[PDB]
């Protein structure tokens, strides 16, 4: 006889990260390549010094650092802190959704939402892309008095792809009321050519938006896990008693304050990167491929079929890059030498099939 | 109109963490007072370098560790880590309990266990103690059809007491083997008087046993946020499946296999504590105050409608102790001037009845 677990255990979809590789370049997880600043290293050490202490379990001094860089229009009260902005998924799925209850978004999407909206007893409404983007119209069309949160990934990962602007300002605008939106901003700090949209305008006029954005792309800190979310007190309120206590740690606060202290530097080269991203699009569309418009810093090869094939060659190679079952893989745009190998590799195989 | 919440989060009781008061003597929060050691520091150091990469989700170098400290009958497939042992806590009621289940603990307990059953939509079954201390007897009765969970946490938080050890035994071998029992041995590190239960051989005896330790108090990461459990292999594997990636952070990782390397000198560490709880015990009952035998880093008072005016009184001596309703004062044993300056505060306060 073993312990009664919950059936729904049974067939859950687990989460998959990207792997790590001996001697082998790393494409898979859509990190920055460069180590802390000087000052984000002194603020990792001085926190340091405390670790006997428990971390603010409210995150308030970064709460004030991140309302600050927000605007005039944001104070703490609309800022929650989370371990990740995978912890903040949770918390919204916890918020919103029971046994029952339905969480739409657009698939393929990040791989997280199908196991958390599980956990809570809920159905995922997993809503097709049209053109590997975000299909707001469909979504739309399959709300029902069950649907307690939708999620809308922008850019999507893995699909690199962003909505309109103003198609998300319509779809927001359309949504019933009462049912809690979450736009998951991770790679917004790297969207061009027109293509942001005015997110935080949208938690201003709607009450039901939520916008989550993190630490682990453009500032750096992957490692130390420190997710935000923006909205209406009322939601944020709600995310910090589900909030799981401690679990942003000191030192990750510290550096986030830290790295929000440097943000003209850190956000600079974020130009950099989408540099390498048009480079690399365009090497790749040059050799043959057929990819959408990234707007993260990423691309999604939808091979098909071929995806398990590319992969383990590119292993054979010693790069390791993402795989998504039987839909396509996405590569991460780092280094300008990791990016040539990979051009150099993809070239190659292409040439081969 | 606003977005629709879920009912369960009205009046649901979060979790409220110790005060941190600049400039006061903090006994609030069952913090050992010791900064990191080099070793640890430099373990710390090595991983800041690479905070723009994502943590090991697997934990993998971390639970070979815990492992090898557990000895020749534990191997990395009975062990499961999380960010903290307060999500390990969430992590086991994921895996068992949903709407209408039960879940029993003593009460008073740990304060964070009613919050995490309600976000589950389950019952919080919570049995008086008897003579500050689990009443196993009357939690076996309390048991049903619906029993998903069982917390023993031994020593107690927050009145500091242990069940005795064959008394533990005795209880989980009538406990119906299909019920998951968790015991939250935090404090485990500070157990003396050969009260210490077999907890790993309970383990080994029961597949439905998993047990959860910290490092946050004996190996002092607070700050960093690491627990662990140690089960049966189909339970550590429903945990991880649960489990939010990436939440147990690369630099809390280092630390704590830098914190099990120095293992021996920060567990003799322990000894100073309790040779401190037994002084700090005998001078508050020469003062008159009564209190149960403890096996933690804190004793418990049971001040019942006077323990908010100790802790306001206390309070205004520069001195933090934490407040549980009208039942009772949980104080932390810490360093010897600390805990001196809390009896000269607490023989002062007598003197004024
Ligand atoms: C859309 C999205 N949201 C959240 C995350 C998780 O980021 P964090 O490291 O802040 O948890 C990812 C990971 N790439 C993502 O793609
Ligand atoms: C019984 C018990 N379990 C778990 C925890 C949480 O410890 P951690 O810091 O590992 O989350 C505490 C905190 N005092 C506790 O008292």
């Amino acid at each position: 006889v073993t312990a009664r677990l919950r059936p729904e255990l049974a067939g859950l979809p687990v989460y998959v990260p990207g792997k790590t590789v001996p001697g082998a370049i790393k494409l898979a997880s859509n990190e920055t390549v460069f180590g802390p600043l000087p000052s984000v290293r002194a603020a990792i050490d001085r926190a340091t010094d405390t670790v006997n202490r428990y971390p603010d379990n409210g995150c308030v001094q970064l709460k004030a650092a991140l309302a600050r860089h927000l605007g005039p229009d944001f104070a703490p009260e609309h800022v929650a802190v989370g371990c990740g902005s995978v912890s903040l998924c949770q918390q919204l799925v916890q918020v919103t959704a029971s046994v029952g209850d339905e969480v739409v978004f657009g698939w393929r999407s990040f791989e997280l939402y199908p196991p958390q909206v599980r956990v809570a007893g809920a159905i995922p409404i997993q809503v097709p892309l049209t053109d590997h983007t975000f299909d707001l119209y469909a979504m739309l069309a399959t709300v029902t008095d069950r649907t307690r949160l939708i999620f809308v990934c922008n850019p999507n990962n893995p699909t690199s792809t962003v909505v309109g602007p103003d198609a998300l300002a319509r779809f927001v605008e359309a949504v019933p009321a009462h049912i809690l939106i979450a736009i998951d901003e991770a790679y917004v700090e790297y969207i061009r050519d027109g293509m942001r949209p005015d997110s935080l305008g949208l938690v201003r006029a709607h009450n039901n938006v939520v916008v989550l954005r993190t630490f682990s792309k453009a500032y750096g800190l992957a490692g130390l896990r420190i997710g935000y979310a923006i909205g209406h007190p009322d939601v944020i309120t709600a995310l910090d008693k589900v909030y799981v206590p401690f679990t942003v740690s000191s030192i990750g606060q510290a550096a986030a304050i830290a790295s929000l202290d440097a943000a003209d530097e850190l956000l600079a080269r974020t130009d950099t990167v989408v540099a390498e991203r048009a480079r690399v699009s365009a090497e790749l569309r040059a050799a043959g491929f057929t990819l959408p418009p990234s707007q993260a810093n990423f691309v999604w090869l939808p091979l098909g079929s071929r995806t398990q094939d590319f992969v383990e060659q590119a292993a054979d190679a010693r790069i390791v890059v993402r795989p998504y079952g039987t839909d396509g893989v996405r590569v991460t745009v780092a280094a300008p030498e990791e990016n040539d190998a990979f051009l150099r590799f993809a070239r190659r195989w292409r040439s081969d099939q």
